[PDB]
């Protein structure tokens, strides 16, 4: 049959990272979306077609026909509402952050596991068009042993972070998230973490830098980089292996065009550049060197919906698992327990 | 009956190379009569089997009630004379460039579709040109935020090709204008004044061969449709211009030079554009952050032209080439000859 | 035997496209410089190498060991202060405009010519690197009948000219008079112009853009351009002509190189990125295709003054003349005798 969802937020984040995929998707049924201060204006579309909105949120955490809720409301109000919808019996869709402390991520999978019910954080970058195209080579095994990857986020916007505040502010807390989780996603949990976190412009302003490596043992590291004031790109993605090489040049649209204006169905969404695929450098077991392009697989954040889809209708093993959520927490938060740069150890 | 019955009042080069390859493998629009004084029983014969019933009355196609739309690709100082007789029988009308001899004619033919309730239009294939139909896509798209320029061109390397005089409907302006202004006109609506550079830059007697027409739209915007033909190195096809980028594209559509090789529209990958042609914008967003992209250029297909005339006749929707459209168009193409060269010329209204 | 100079001037512009050039050259002895107020801290590095500063301008015009005077005052007081100098005996390079009002400029080559000097307008952009690959170019022939030249002056600056003001402010006088200068220096005195000035953001304020077209009979049109809002730029220069096309991209780097603080003696100072090497596309006599790269010729503005050198102490014929200047002029002002668009036809020469 269908997945029947509400959503509690109706604001920026629900009206580009989630409507336009969801509302595409047959196999997903937006019945109820709650806010507070509904905009009629953008409203109106999704008013016809069917779907219900209401400023009150028991009558969306009282709907026995609704499954799925997502979050989309303001950061500080994600780790009450979480329960509430945990405690009304339906999944969860938690946009970052999933909650403010370790704990509290903790308890919200534990309520989920207690209810029989999927909580998760909302990890739509899994679905980037140059991370696909970079996990589908690793996974294909061309590179052999890996040895190194890395992977940036950066912008030409100097003097955009001037701001003072705490930790929760800075691009590390922002951004950090996105990449991180990814590559833990695809290589697990690192055994210790080596951190630069900082402000290159205003050195007591909220940092808007990092270069955090993730160790694995002593052959494979993942650097995760972000620089606010790089003219000239690095690559999207680099990854080294014994076997050879893969360099990506060019971030996912998908945001752009959204920001833009086009929506999800729109031809040509989220297919890469031919100028951006990917190249792989390497050695087969005769030693020939091959020297290819890697189409890159279509970005599709809406892939993260089909996926709770899964999950919920057939069984399917869920995206984002307890340790990948958890142990992200973790080095998120190790990053301001020492001065940087500093150097941690994972638990256990 | 779900198609639509047409005619053909001519089966000379144009009809069998830019509408009846597309059209043959197109089930809503069924091609019942083709009329021609010399038909050619040969090249006929592959049309017969698939249905298609010729002769050399023209009455016989303009009478029976079957037919509901005909194609005019006569030659074309017979076009307004053929056009006029198909509207007074009863039937909706695509006739080949040029629409008519004058506008006075045009807006007749026009008037007369009117008071006879049937569709009457230029045939305008090329506002399906894969370059064209990437850049109109940018342009709605809105990357470029406020357009300033466009650049749009058909160049040729053919030094020594165009050396006769001759009355202005020979002439490059009067046989690739008319294309590059209607698909531009049909983006920016008319025009307030344009501007011509029309002449032979090899023999100067002879008829045009190098046109270099601004559109002008307020203090803002311009579009500038070119041709030359002493041109090695190509320009790029589009050049747009506005205050949040740009939009440059190299290559042309290559349906008809695969027309002219003996490759049919059905042909694998047929109007599909080469990589390496991808036109690339350069634009940034509302961040400031500047982004590269590649469009990939949609695939050109003048059969759909008719498609939107089954579209038109069949179902409601709106006509392709609207009439204003049409006559703003004939009204610069017959301006630019009004003074000599160069001029400037102000719109009617 | 050395020239020995004076300028009227300590501004930017003298500190970037004279000085820096001229206190390298052992040919060129630079005596005094006057300025109202002149600051101390630029000028010691100018006091040693014995240079002297003057806030009087008749101890400069006075003093008998100047031959030669050159003028980076400010526009308004351009003719005034060239006229003095020539008064006083002195030859004099002015920087743009050249004079206030025509009159004027052709009293001045009148008064040079009277007292046996030499006078002109200051014209360093006939050295950038790009303009002398594309002369390099048309006078080797292999382009053979050339048809068409487009130069441009491009930048994406939106929303940067915004007010109104008189025609002297607009781009077409700013920039407009070196893209003309160079072109008539190479294929002379055109017949009619083509004009397209207008300010494409704010259609009151001052120009800042310009398509402006020199004909030369019916074969041959030079364009010169300038759009603010240009995010992917187009060719510095193209040129097409009966036997090929030559395309160079990259602008010179001298303007940038001077404004980062490079003086003339540095490490490849005025070479080009072979990378922005333009390239020539054109066929032999054999039919042959020949596709080939231009080192772009080394940018350096001080050729000015190496001109000017050899013409008052040799015999060398000037670089600027009276006519070019003239001609420049002229085109300029019947840019604005009309509302743009329009056409003007020079007057017999």
């Amino acid at each position: 049959l269908t997945v029947k969802m509400g959503f509690i937020g109706f604001g920026k984040s629900a009206n580009r990272y989630h409507l336009p995929y969801v509302m595409i998707r047959e196999t997903l049924e937006v019945k109820t979306i709650f806010d507070l201060h509904v905009n009629e204006k953008a409203a109106a579309p999704f008013k016809e077609k069917g779907v219900n909105f209401t400023a009150d949120l028991n009558e969306l955490l009282t709907d026995p026909e609704i499954e799925l809720i997502t979050i989309c409301t303001p950061a500080h109000t994600h780790y009450d509402l979480a329960k509430q919808a945990i405690l009304a019996g339906k999944s969860v869709i938690v946009e970052k952050p999933f909650c403010d402390t370790l704990e509290h991520a903790e308890e919200l999978f534990a309520l989920g596991q207690e209810k029989g019910v999927v909580v998760m954080p909302y990890q739509n970058r899994r679905f980037d068009g140059d991370y696909l195209a970079m996990k589908q080579v690793v996974e294909q095994g061309f590179l052999g042993e890996i040895n190194e990857v890395e992977t940036h986020i950066d912008y030409y916007r100097p003097g955009s972070i001037t701001e003072q505040g705490p930790k929760e502010n800075g691009s590390f807390y922002g951004l950090g998230i996105h990449l991180m989780d990814r590559m833990i996603a695809l290589f697990g949990r690192p055994d210790q973490v080596t951190y630069d976190i900082r402000n290159n412009e205003v050195s007591e302003a909220v940092d808007n830098y990092f270069d955090v490596d993730l160790h694995y043992g002593s052959k494979l590291k993942v650097k995760v980089k972000t620089n606010h004031s790089v003219a000239s790109p690095y690559p999207r993605f680099i990854v080294h292996g014994s076997n050879g090489s893969f360099i990506k040049y060019g971030e996912d649209q998908q945001e752009n065009d959204l920001k833009a204006g086009i929506m999800p169905d729109a031809p040509g969404f989220g297919e890469d550049s031919p100028m951006y695929y990917g190249e792989v450098t390497y050695r087969n077991g005769n030693g020939d060197w091959i020297k290819k392009q890697i189409k890159t697989p279509v970005g599709d954040y809406g892939r993260y919906y089909d996926a709770v889809y899964e999950t919920l209708k057939n069984g399917a093993p869920q995206l984002v698992t307890k340790e990948q959520a958890l142990t992200n927490i973790e080095i998120l938060e190790a990053g301001f327990l020492n001065p940087s740069p500093s150097v941690y150890h994972l638990k256990e």
